[PDB]
């Protein structure tokens, strides 16, 4: 697949439509999530397309390299980790990412997992504590959606 | 990729949780689905997993094959064509399904793609009419889900 998408839907109001192209050898994500608290908040993709128990089945961060958790830019991270996305005043993140670890088929793949947008920043692996090096201490999960093929 | 889950949800009651398991050449359908009115349902692997517009942005039938509408044990059928689930009378569709058509992994796969059950039954492409033979005069589309994997 060249192209995916994903709705985000949560028990709250945050929701979402992100967007995914593979381009050049990379994939570029767009896309905007609205009814979020002014500020950062991290944004990753999870390993499981599981929706059975909410956002919560979803499982970890996807980590097909056994890594610990880091930022986009670093070396050591799970390949799920886009880091934070960051909402206005308004409540309304613009979502403008190229990762290099991502992709829409082979190993890679996202397709079929999960897009989380979390309660707090992703502290990028940088926080001290062992919460840090897995999650980001991003807490909990506002809303989710599984990544499809799209046209 | 050897499991994959789908919830359904859509605009009224009918819900539902789809598995599916990679056996041998087949995929092991189970599940269930409930609120649908007593009686046959069409049941299909849609093409995009996309849930922008409901139900009726997942796209046609999933046919990589370009053939005709069919039941799943007609040679002659889509690669989404699981032909009907049965609902009882307190509405309750117990899934059960082994097909050989449908894949978890490479180009017939339907991770990342939507299942979608539906108002009347699937005339398995012999309704004698052409609306038969591209969806089975199944109707509308009640619920739906992106097909993800699974733990
Ligand atoms: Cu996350
Ligand atoms: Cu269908
Ligand atoms: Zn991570
Ligand atoms: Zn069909």
């Amino acid at each position: 697949a060249t192209k995916a998408v994903c709705v985000l839907k949560g028990d709250g109001p945050v929701q979402g439509t992100i967007h995914f192209e593979a381009k050049g050898d990379t994939v570029v994500v767009t896309g905007s999530i609205t009814g979020l608290t002014e500020g950062d908040h991290g944004f990753h993709v999870h390993q499981f397309g599981d929706n059975t128990q909410g956002c919560t089945s979803a499982g970890p961060h996807f980590n097909p390299l056994s890594k610990k958790h880091g930022g986009p830019k670093d070396e050591e991270r799970h390949v799920g980790d886009l880091g934070n996305v960051t909402a206005d005043k308004n409540g309304v993140a613009i979502v403008d990412i190229v990762d290099p670890l991502i992709s829409l088929s082979g190993e890679y793949s996202i397709i079929g997992r999960t897009m989380v947008v979390h309660e707090k920043p992703d502290d990028l692996g940088r926080g001290g504590n062992e919460e840090s090096t897995k999650t980001g201490n991003a807490g909990s999960r506002l809303a989710c959606g599984v990544i499809g093929i799209a046209k």
